[PDB]
């Protein structure tokens, strides 16, 4: 990749010129290079473990194609992570399972999306999720995981560390990358649903948080 | 380049990894990741000349931008990773465009969040169409609950021997054998669709994995 600044000073990477963007934090190279990482430490950590087995109706089962890793995906800031992450679990040889679940703040939290699975007692669950940043969002989602799925386990891994930003104590198992105290926005970030697509991760200038007032 | 073999126990190998589960080999990732990406420039060449209700300024019409993006809808959970791979390809031809989800199962479980889809153009990203059905009842269901200026659906395959009802997708990936596919978002209760590559099932294998999720 190459990153510079053109002569209007805004930042170019492969080509394209990105106005909204204070600074670059990583480009797809180190963020594709980071995820694969974690999927081998997500793979060495669980392929060892065994659960409560569904497939035979018997007490306890090593991790495999009948009885998966059970993975929640938070929407819809994980999705792209999700896609990306799920493909090197799959190269790394991790048997897992997806289901998605969404929560909002109104800041009070509250559930946007229920997750679909139904058998979560006694087995292992790793929440992806795209940023921790208060560790607000997390604690949420952790406490009513624990209360209404009872899993053996329950961890958490992020595309995004924002370590300046936690007002609650919460450190995810996993984590990808170590972003600025900044709000962040491409590969899943974004400001009203916009730059979501962008391959690159990259700080917004403050004056662009309200570029796009209405609602969608 | 990919290597294509079978082991001793006639299991098809791709890259050093065996299939036991898969029939025949449909595409590998390197065939699908061209076609999503020769898809993604035919969206860009046709949507990016048009207009919609301005709901930026407020009104009147206005050219699909960042300020009127192209509304997508990815149905959940089978497009998830063909939607992804979709939109990364969609913003390197710069066409402006966001993202919102409607969940499916066999009912529906998850609705849109979106509330000014009116006068919108609309474009519904899908995984398969193989009878129709699903299709029929998602675009009368947009169209009745949004009233978008225009709806298209774009698939990443097109199953035309399985169909029930008459469904003809806008856009159209890859087009698969009348065979149950997997991987590349294809599964058996959740499972294979990690894979990078799209296979056939063997016959009876939609019930390897019988217990609720
Ligand atoms: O930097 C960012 N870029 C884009 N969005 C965000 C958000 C809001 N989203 C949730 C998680 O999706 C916050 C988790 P928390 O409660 O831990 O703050 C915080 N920081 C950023
Ligand atoms: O070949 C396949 N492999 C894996 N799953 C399927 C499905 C079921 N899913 C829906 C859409 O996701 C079918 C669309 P339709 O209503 O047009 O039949 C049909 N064929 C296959």
């Amino acid at each position: 990749h190459v990153v510079s600044r053109n002569a209007e000073g805004v930042i170019v990477v492969d080509g394209k010129a990105y106005p909204m963007a204070e600074e670059l934090v990583a480009t797809e190279s180190v963020i594709q290079r980071s995820i694969k990482a974690v999927a081998k430490q997500i793979a060495d950590f669980y392929r060892p473990l065994s659960h409560r087995d569904t497939h035979g109706g018997g007490g306890v089962a090593p991790i495999s194609d009948e009885n998966p890793l059970i993975i929640i995906s938070v929407l819809k800031g994980s999705y792209i992570f999700t896609a990306d992450m799920v493909r090197y679990l799959g190269d790394y040889g991790l048997p897992h399972v997806v289901d998605f679940l969404r929560v909002a703040s109104y800041n009070k939290m509250q559930l946007l999306a229920e997750t679909q699975f139904k058998a979560l007692r006694g087995k292992h669950v790793l929440i992806l999720e795209d940023i921790v940043d208060s560790g607000k969002t997390l604690r949420y989602i952790l406490d009513k995981v624990q209360r209404e799925h009872q899993p053996a386990t329950l961890k958490v891994c992020v595309l995004a560390d924002k370590p300046g930003g936690r007002r609650v104590t919460m450190q995810p198992d996993f984590v990808c990358l170590t972003v600025p105290n900044k709000y962040v926005i491409g590969y899943g970030f974004e400001v009203n649903d916009r730059f979501r697509c962008f391959r690159h991760i990259f700080t917004l200038r403050p004056g662009e948080a309200r570029r796009y007032p209405a609602h969608l």
